[PDB]
């Protein structure tokens, strides 16, 4: 009785595409979130943190791909490989920065660089989030 297998719209398929790559956003948004609350008492918990970051970004960045040739908008399609470009040199930065105070946690300047990191990117995160759901669904 009209579903989207016997009837679907075109952005309608747009919302696997969004789900998914909004799920890894948000995962690497709470990653780089342990990353400044774990950097207290624990530079080495950033070790499996900042691979972490890095494979889902991988992850992030990839489902850009099958997303953009899905959203029916522009806009849409084209912020998000722009917002997963974007990351690709803040996640970058911010494991070097994790990776650097993983070595010296005495150092509070690279500790400094991971958290004025960690909240951009959980902005340009949620850039993801935000340019996904244009559509409002």
């Amino acid at each position: 009785g009209i579903d989207p297998f016997t009837m679907g719209d075109p952005e309608g398929s747009f919302v696997d595409y969004q789900t998914t790559m909004v799920r890894t956003a948000k995962a690497i948004a709470v990653t780089v979130q342990e990353m400044v609350t774990k950097s207290n008492t624990s530079p080495e918990e950033l070790g499996p943190l900042a691979n972490q970051l890095t494979s889902d970004y991988g992850r992030l960045a990839s489902q850009a791909k099958p997303a953009a040739v899905a959203a029916e908008n522009e806009e849409i399609g084209a912020h998000i490989k722009h917002r997963v470009q974007e990351l690709g040199h803040g996640c970058s930065a911010l494991v070097t920065k994790a990776g650097a105070l993983q070595c010296s946690p005495s150092d509070v300047y690279t500790k400094k660089e991971l958290i004025e990191c960690a909240r951009r990117v959980s902005e340009k995160v949620s850039h993801v989030l935000a340019a996904l759901q244009a559509g409002n669904r």
